[PDB]
């Protein structure tokens, strides 16, 4: 299949390192039911936490993950809830004490986003906030949080907010509480990605839509970046800002043509439809010639600088009610370059 | 098809009605991209409408329908949203200024809202009120929301939310904001339901898992239930309870049996498993001898008086505040039973 010649295998999956992290640990995983967060619940039961809570707003979603683990669901708490929600997310944080969270809610979809880019904003910046605020008033031990090439100069109002949430993330990072945030590319077969919209159009016997000849990502199977996550949450000793190597980079165009090919419909044509507003035609490469190495050779640590706290909670308070969150966004991230 | 087998067919489907009900109208949808919502959607677009504001929480369920719907672009807009925000849900309204709100948003699992009453109390009720006052304060003219058979007589905190709902937007209802309210029982196939596990357990070679041998459910497919939804919208005068007759029950047994028959998977065993907290063998039948008839032999008006909205805004407060959810739903719904 497609997703078995664009995995990454990486040769540094550590097993036993994530089960020393995660052994019976309380872990809560925020967007719990999603892609990546239901790995990251499949993977803390595989490694061995105690229990598992886990938080989503989408009831189908969390209805499915819950449903998925139904073997251990003595282990398990389905926590059906928005974490914009701080006083319910309080309470949950102070009933089940959990020792590490794995924050994976978000609103990801570009073009939905720039559409959208209040709810992008509250969903994103404000919900890692209440999340993150939570989390250290509870004294939740570590704290990672997932982010996205996107996040690289950034050229939309989704890679923008994810920006800002891991400069906020790492900035309260602290002595008690330990922040890692994790940056990778595309998750192959992600929820409302190319492979899904790829296999609906050939089995409805439609052209696919490209957007461009030249366009690129770069991909990884949601096993390997999920504990690829984990392996880095487990040596990070906080404010990290660490980067995957995602290997080589993935032609969209040369992707289509393997599912055709693969499914012999070469009959269907390819129909260019345009970049949009904000896409990158190359996303920014992760690993910085001068990134320090870690023990796995798929995992470095970028540079990052804390900011006050002061400083972009005021900017935080301004994005909620400003005329023009593109250039609100701009005064906190000044590498923002929008569409 | 096990959902062509168990599908309804009402004879009393009227395309041109709902084509004079909705043609050139502004409408908007909560829930837009769930099973319900979707549908809608997809029939606004069918019988006319001018514009549709599909309003979900969920971005998959939006990125889905959205995309679902793209050779209707240009009359369609996707608002990324939880209508428990009332400030950015004013704005949508006053923006778009829709005639028609048709409100599909929920959470419906019973066992997850038993898990988690507080937040089905503040996504159901609170959801309903935040959006039903909207839609009266900007001048929305017909507000339809959907319900459900476990609203009769409630036995799970599930169904009495949603009793609650018809409760308060039946009383909003008055000369130039029309109410309707339709109950209906389950539909085939929809997410998260028990056809799709039977697939799913077939698939994987698993015994299907039975909760009684004698539990029963009334059906519908999907297109059905919505068409009638609309065809009540399109002769409400406001205030009005509409039921719809969904034929005979159907036993799960059967369904269970006829599923293997049909993928000619006798080969499995069906297992037991035992009632849930709050579930009902038998839902109420929604048709009372004494409802009034219409027009539609498959649509019936049920009997609803109204309550005072400054004692049920009370304990709706009360509800976001209180320790004993259900002894509090009790005192809004007195029929409700409680497991
Ligand atoms: N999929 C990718 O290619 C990719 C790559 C790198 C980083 N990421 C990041 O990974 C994370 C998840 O991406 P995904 O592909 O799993 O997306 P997804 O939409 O499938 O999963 C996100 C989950 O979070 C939940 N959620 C969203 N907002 C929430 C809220 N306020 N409260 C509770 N739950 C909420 C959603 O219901 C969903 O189940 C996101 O933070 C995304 O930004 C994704
Ligand atoms: N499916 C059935 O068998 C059935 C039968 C009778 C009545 N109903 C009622 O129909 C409605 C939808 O049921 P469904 O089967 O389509 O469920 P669903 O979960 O598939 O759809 C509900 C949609 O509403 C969205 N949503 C939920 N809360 C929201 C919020 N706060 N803001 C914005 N969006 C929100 C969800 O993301 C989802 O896409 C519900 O009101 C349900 O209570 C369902
Ligand atoms: O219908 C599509 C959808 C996506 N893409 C491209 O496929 C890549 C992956 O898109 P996806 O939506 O999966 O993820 P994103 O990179 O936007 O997170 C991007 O280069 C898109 O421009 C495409 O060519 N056609
Ligand atoms: O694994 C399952 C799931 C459901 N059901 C039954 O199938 C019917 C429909 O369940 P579903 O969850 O689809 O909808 P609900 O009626 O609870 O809304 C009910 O009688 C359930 O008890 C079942 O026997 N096994
Ligand atoms: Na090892
Ligand atoms: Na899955
Ligand atoms: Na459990
Ligand atoms: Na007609
Ligand atoms: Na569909
Ligand atoms: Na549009």
């Amino acid at each position: 299949s497609i997703e078995d010649l664009l995995a990454r295998k990486p040769k540094d999956l550590d097993d036993s390192a994530v089960a020393a992290f995660l052994k019976d640990k309380v872990v809560l995983v925020s967007g719990a039911g999603g892609t990546i967060g239901s790995e990251l619940c499949k993977q803390c039961i595989k490694f061995g936490a105690k229990h598992l809570i886990m938080v989503d707003h989408s009831e189908y979603n969390l209805y499915k993950i819950n449903d998925d683990l139904n073997l251990y669901k003595e282990k398990i708490t389905p926590i059906l809830l928005s974490i914009l929600d701080k006083q319910s997310l309080d309470e949950v944080l102070k009933t089940y004490k959990p020792e590490l969270i794995l924050h994976a809610a978000a609103y990801k979809h570009v073009p939905l986003c720039e559409q959208n880019p209040h709810s992008a904003v509250i969903n994103n910046i404000l919900g890692t906030k209440i999340l993150c605020d939570s989390a250290k008033e509870n004294k939740v031990a570590k704290f990672v949080m997932i982010s996205t090439d996107k996040a690289v100069r950034p050229t939309n109002i989704y890679g923008c907010t994810k920006r800002v949430c891991e400069l906020y993330t790492l900035s309260m990072s602290d002595e008690n509480f330990e922040v890692a945030c994790v940056r990778f590319g595309n998750v192959l077969g992600s929820s409302g990605s190319v492979i899904p919209k790829f296999k609906a159009q050939i089995a409805n016997n439609e052209p696919l839509t490209l957007t461009h000849p030249d366009i690129v990502r770069y991909f990884m199977l949601v096993a390997e970046a999920v504990q690829l996550v984990l392996q880095a949450g487990a040596i990070a000793k906080g404010g990290e800002l660490f980067v995957l190597d995602m290997g080589k980079p993935v032609k969209i165009i040369d992707l289509a043509k393997k599912m055709l090919l693969l499914s012999n419909r070469n009959d269907l044509e390819i129909k260019i439809t345009g970049l949009r507003k904000g896409e990158k035609l190359y996303e920014e490469l992760l690993i910085d010639e001068n990134d320090a190495k870690t023990q796995y050779e798929s995992i470095f640590v970028a540079k990052n600088e804390k900011v006050d706290l002061d400083w972009l909670n005021k900017e935080i308070e301004n994005l909620q009610i400003c005329e023009d969150i593109s250039e609100a966004l701009l005064k906190i991230v000044p590498e923002f370059k929008h569409n």
